[PDB]
């Protein structure tokens, strides 16, 4: 139900905590 598509990139990209995402 709903298990792709933004989720290995997201999941991936705040895999850590934030990253870049929310880079200091």
């Amino acid at each position: 139900y709903n298990g792709y598509l933004c989720i290995a990139v997201a999941a991936g990209a705040g895999t850590g905590y934030f990253l870049f995402s929310w880079k200091k």
